[PDB]
């Protein structure tokens, strides 16, 4: 009918739980294919006041294509809802994953790295930036694959509780969380602190009060753990640096040593 309805979808399980609403398994009714539905109040919306916001958002989203990136099928809305048909990650979030190895290994960690890398070149060509790549929005494709989630505002999968948020700062930059324009190169701030995190199994800043954290950060403390390769160290290091234009190009990333060495892509 060339605009969906609810009715055009069967639902299944919430996947997650969000504050604006929730994604829920669903199927086409007819094809019975597959796939993701992000629900969205506006209720909700209203009151945080993104609307434009998000309604410039699914624009761009739609016309976004990637392997390592969760595609954006169609979108609708009722009266009080708003409805994002999303592909469907079978996998579930990287978050749950690392969880419950409790930490990645080089090989791994190196291939999902390449991976979101390609990803934020890609989304940067498209001159879209500061993607919100933290494990819990990461999702996990068909076979293996890392496919950036980020967008309709974060949800949840019934889980731990400890953080709600509790959280957040660990993946914002100094100059994003110091309240300064950013470039491009916030990006590269994260990938460090994915990679950090990945093989660490905890981030780089965490710590118990939200200031310790935001001192670490600002500060740039962080120290590894004796195991961590020196090959990874020395990316990570590069990739965490105060100064963003001290921090690489994402084809340096690619380029890195120790990237090519345990990488599988
Ligand atoms: O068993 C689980 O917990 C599970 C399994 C598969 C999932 N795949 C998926 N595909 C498309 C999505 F937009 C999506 N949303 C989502 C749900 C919970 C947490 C994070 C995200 Cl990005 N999630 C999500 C969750």
């Amino acid at each position: 009918k060339r605009q969906w309805a609810l009715e055009d979808f069967e639902i299944g399980r919430p996947l997650g739980k969000g504050k604006f609403g929730n994604v829920y398994l669903a199927r086409e009714k007819q094809s019975k294919f597959i796939l993701a539905l992000k629900v969205l109040f506006k209720a909700q919306l209203e009151k945080a006041g993104v609307e434009h916001q998000l309604r410039r958002e699914v624009e761009i989203q739609s016309h976004l294509r990637h392997p390592n990136i969760l595609r954006l099928y169609g979108y609708f809305h009722d009266a009080t809802r708003v409805y994002l048909i999303l592909e469907y990650a079978p996998l579930g979030t990287v978050y749950r994953e690392l969880q419950k190895l409790s930490k990645f290994d080089e090989q791994r960690t190196a291939t999902y790295i390449t991976e979101l890398a390609n990803a934020l070149s890609y989304c940067h060509s498209k001159r879209v930036i500061h993607r919100d790549i933290k494990p819990e929005n990461l999702l996990l494709g068909s076979a293996g694959e890392l496919k950036i989630a980020d967008f309709g505002w974060s949800v949840h999968a019934p889980s731990s509780r400890r953080d709600t948020l509790c959280g957040t700062l660990d993946y914002l930059p100094p100059e994003m969380i110091e309240g300064r324009m950013h470039d491009e190169k916030v990006d590269l701030w994260s990938l460090g602190v994915l990679c950090y995190e990945f093989l660490v199994g905890k981030p780089p800043f965490e710590a118990n009060t939200y200031q310790e954290t935001y001192k670490r950060i600002s500060r740039v403390e962080f120290t590894f753990p004796d195991f961590v390769t020196e090959g990874a160290r020395d990316l990570i290091s590069r990739l965490l640096k105060h100064n963003p234009s001290q921090r690489p190009m994402l084809r340096e990333v690619l380029e890195h040593p120790w990237i090519t060495a345990n990488s599988s892509k």
